[PDB]
DNA sequence: CCGACTCGCATCAGC
DNA sequence: GCTGATGCGA
DNA sequence: GTCGG
């Protein structure tokens, strides 16, 4: 009990967690792990027993039990186990390469690749993505300091207004929280020729922007409203970076900058309190509840308050949206 | 006992 | 060819 | 996996 506290007992719920959703398809456990690993890292004492921490939210009769037997012993057997097991964990670690999920590394495994090199000697059977993912695994596996964050946004906001003066372009999560660190740069986009109402051509020209000044290598996935890619600060190189641009409706925009800003964990205490009031609230817009549950129209909204205001609640900095 | 627990894009199965 | 299903990362 | 209905 140092590293934060229960530690070790975070670290193992999230390998248990890794596990159910690579090797098991099972996203519910796996979530279910995530969150009692979450509850318990939040909570600000050394859990000395099961039944103290099947008392947390979460935490029910399994995670418990497994919570005695690491106290008692030391480890968790089922883990060890999984750990040293060739299959699982060699499907598990494939899946670190992005477009890589647990069906690809299922499959890949059953035909004998297991490791980056035996990826490497088959790059015919990945899809592009998959190849990006194996070409920058050890890139994307690095967090991004805030300065570095800095310098991307300074080149996005550039290249974005160069494009188009009436665009809007936000960095959206942890970066706009304040985080010191971050895994990607996500960045909104709209503009005045794209509402709810109305060729967006508005996506790829900064898309292609981005690339004619060589920030942007390498496209993951473009459609006319989202694009993932992969970028790179210019010069020792620079790792190459995650990014992810979404182009939304100038009147759900608002809506899209709280949804694509706050941590998961706020995101859901306000979708909660929305209903409480009678508010649905998604990443486009929010809408009252009639007397039965039926969802009414989309209301106005001209500012990210004016979606606290309308639920009744006391302005959150997004600095303040980590829960 | 037992079912519950979002979306845009790329690719593939199949028609 | 196209449509729908499945996979994927967010 | 946990937690309701
Ligand atoms: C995946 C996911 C995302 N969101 C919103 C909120 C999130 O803040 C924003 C950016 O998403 P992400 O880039 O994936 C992680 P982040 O917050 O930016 O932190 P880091 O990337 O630096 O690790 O999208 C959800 O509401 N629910 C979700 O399930
Ligand atoms: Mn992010
Ligand atoms: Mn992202
Ligand atoms: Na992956």
């Amino acid at each position: 009990p140092q590293e934060t506290l229960n530690g070790g007992i975070t670290d193992m719920l999230t390998e248990l967690a890794n596990f159910e959703k690579n090797v098991s398809q099972a996203i519910h456990k796996y979530n279910a792990y995530r969150k009692a690993a979450s509850v318990i890292a939040k909570y600000p004492h050394k859990i000395k027993s099961g039944a103290e921490a099947k008392k947390l939210p979460g935490v029910g009769t399994k995670i418990a039990e497994k919570i005695d037997e690491f106290l008692a012993t030391g480890k968790l057997r089922k883990l060890e186990k999984i750990r040293q097991d060739d299959t699982s964990s060699s499907i598990n670690f494939l899946t670190r390469v992005s477009g890589i999920g647990p069906s690809a590394a299922r499959k890949f495994v059953d035909e004998g690749i297991k490791t980056l090199e035996d990826l490497r000697k088959n790059e015919d059977k990945l899809n592009h993505h998959q190849r990006i993912g194996l070409k920058y695994f050890g890139d994307f596996e690095k967090r991004i300091p805030r300065e570095e964050m800095l310098q991307m946004q300074d080149i996005v906001l550039n290249e974005v207004k160069k494009v188009d003066s009436e665009y809007i372009a936000t960095v959206c999560g942890s970066f706009r929280r304040g985080a010191e660190s971050s895994g990607d740069m996500d960045v909104l986009l709209t503009h005045p020729s794209f509402t709810s109402e109305s060729q967006p051509k508005l996506l790829h020209q900064v898309v292609e922007q981005l690339q004619k000044v060589h920030f942007i290598t390498d496209t993951l996935s473009k459609g006319e409203t989202k694009f993932m890619g992969v970028c790179q600060l210019p010069s020792k190189e620079y790792p190459h970076r995650r990014i992810d641009i979404r182009l939304i409706p100038k009147d759900q925009y608002y809506c899209g900058v709280l949804y694509f800003t706050g941590s998961d964990i706020f995101n859901k205490n306000m979708r909660a309190h929305a209903l409480e009031k009678g508010f649905t609230i998604n990443e486009y817009t929010i809408r009252p509840l009639g007397v039965t549950g039926v969802a009414g129209e989309p209301l106005p909204v001209d500012s990210e308050k004016d979606i606290f205001d309308y639920i009744q609640w006391k302005y959150r900095e997004p600095k303040d949206r980590s829960e």
